[PDB]
């Protein structure tokens, strides 16, 4: 891999596809983690063959992750990580075991406050609609790279939605660098 897709999703935004049924980011209004994706050559790499998920490997990280990486769809966190660590971590495995894949991704989230850098501009979350250049231009001010902005559309209205922002990183997993992808369109609803 040669960088990495630190990806963050706010919660209430993830949950408001899920048009029925309990999903507890309806009540997180804070960015979380929704994974640490390795890349190579401007894609994203998946699924490498690599350790089994073991939960013993973060139980030092496990009370952290519970706040910064929770299972916002369902009441189930490790099933989350195991599944990222899986499908992403086994693609950097290479130089971050599981330990430092989610201390990588910990120390990230720390790093990379995301409301923090848009409550200065009145940018937070509120609902209406945002300008993906405006969000991305805080977001490079603040932390000197662009950031990439995914979004998702509600199909029977049509409206986009920002659902997670990516902080991208050099291989190092320390690095910020710009990102150039972005899922969004011109404007979303934040
Ligand atoms: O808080 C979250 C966010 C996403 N997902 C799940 O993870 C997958 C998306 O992540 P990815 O496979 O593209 O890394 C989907 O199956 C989705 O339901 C969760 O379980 N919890
Ligand atoms: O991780 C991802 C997802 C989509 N497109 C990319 O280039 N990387």
């Amino acid at each position: 891999f040669d960088s990495f897709w630190f990806v963050q999703q706010w919660p209430p935004a993830v949950c408001s596809f899920q048009k029925s049924g309990s999903c507890p980011g309806s009540g997180l209004r804070t960015f979380t983690i929704h994974g640490l994706w390795p890349q190579q050559s401007g894609t994203s790499l998946t699924n490498c063959p690599g350790s089994p998920f073991d939960i013993t490997k973060i139980s030092h990280l496990q009370s952290q992750l519970n706040t910064l990486w929770p299972n916002v769809l369902r009441a189930n966190n490790q099933q989350f990580w195991s599944h990222e660590w899986t499908k992403h971590g086994t693609c950097s495995e290479s130089t971050f075991n599981q330990a430092a894949y989610f201390k990588l991704a910990v120390d990230m989230r720390n790093n990379y406050d995301i409301i923090g850098a848009l409550r200065p501009h009145a940018a937070g979350p509120n609902g209406r609609t945002k300008s993906r250049q405006a969000i991305k231009g805080f977001l490079k001010a603040k932390f000197g790279k662009f950031p990439g902005l995914r979004c998702r559309t509600d199909p029977q209205t049509k409206v986009s939605y920002l659902v997670q922002v990516v902080a991208c990183f050099a291989q190092d997993g320390s690095t910020l660098i710009d990102c150039t992808r972005d899922t969004c369109g011109a404007n979303f609803i934040f």
